[PDB]
């Protein structure tokens, strides 16, 4: 429905129909896509409490602005997994991301099964 710009640098993030949500907190993105749109540095830690592996830190890959993205995980058997840092992004117009969620329809919930078809284990 509506596309999210870096909030630093205004370079198209990814779109609205593209997140789901994670345990009523984690928003992760969908599609290869995507992945052109930011570099990583690698951060690795074990497991925290809901089963998120970290992996890496990840950044606007506008080079005149590596703005934090938030963070890429592991999570079940889905890894390389980007969880975008809300604060991170604008609304396309001009509102921030976290205003537009206040006053829009939830995004969608995680589903293992559309994620299982979407990156199959074969
Ligand atoms: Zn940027």
């Amino acid at each position: 429905q509506k596309n999210l710009l870096c909030g630093k640098c205004k370079a198209y993030a990814c779109s609205t129909d593209d997140i789901r949500i994670i345990k009523d907190s984690h928003h992760i993105v969908l599609g290869e896509a995507f992945k052109e749109r930011y570099t990583t540095k690698p951060h690795k830690k074990p497991m925290q409490f809901d089963g998120f592996e970290k992996k890496s830190k990840m950044y606007c890959r506008n080079n005149n602005c590596q703005h934090d993205w938030g963070i890429t995980v592991k999570y079940l058997t889905f890894d390389n997994l980007p969880v975008i840092k809300i604060k991170s992004f604008v609304m396309e117009s001009q509102m921030d991301f976290q205003k537009w969620k206040s006053i829009n329809s939830s995004l969608k919930n995680f589903d293992v099964e559309e994620m299982s078809n979407l990156y199959p284990p074969f």
